[PDB]
């Protein structure tokens, strides 16, 4: 699709088994999910936002559905506000920012 | 132009008629820019993001210009990390998140 940005730029996705909402995000260099039970070796990590750092859950190399498209990478784990799906997902879906 | 995300998406912005670059970022509501001298009327407001939220100056009716082309529209002035384009200001210059 093409995505105007009248509204917040929200897509379905596919995580742990369990469909969620989340945004399409090019200032976010990573994916950071909610917090939710995800099998899995993981290490944590710290990651900086506006407001401060939260630290997160890293998992690799996990399975993930973006708008229909199935992809495998990094995901963060952790109390951020809204799921937000970053850069290392948006070039695995071919997003573009165009103007 | 197109702008893919395999690095961040970063464009030279004008404000106050001084060049700084920008990160264009559909994950943001509004267009916040670092601690500068800009001129103009302002009032407090809070925004939110990962970590908690962060007090800035709200600046009604700014022109700013994004990679050339020109707007009007309100710009928040705080302490941000980087500078951020958000959705007030994407609209404006017609970018559209494609895949
Ligand atoms: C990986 C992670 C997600 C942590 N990235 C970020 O938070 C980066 C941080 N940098 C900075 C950074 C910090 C440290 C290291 N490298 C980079 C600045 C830009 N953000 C990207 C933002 O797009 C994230 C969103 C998340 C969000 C959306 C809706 C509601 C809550 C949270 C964000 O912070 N948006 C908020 C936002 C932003 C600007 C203006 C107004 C508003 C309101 C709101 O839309
Ligand atoms: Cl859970």
């Amino acid at each position: 699709p093409q995505i105007t940005l009248w509204k917040r730029p929200l897509v379905t996705i596919k995580i742990g088994g369990q469909l969620k909402e989340a945004l399409l995000d090019t200032g976010a260099d990573d994916t950071v999910i909610e917090e939710m039970s995800l099998p899995g070796r993981w290490k944590p990590k710290m990651i900086g936002g506006i407001g401060g750092f939260i630290k997160v859950r890293q998992y690799d190399q996990i399975i993930i559905e973006i708008a229909g498209h199935k992809a495998i990478s990094t995901v963060l784990v952790g109390p951020t506000p809204v799921n937000i799906i970053g850069r290392n997902l948006l070039t695995q879906i071919g997003a573009t920012l165009n103007f």
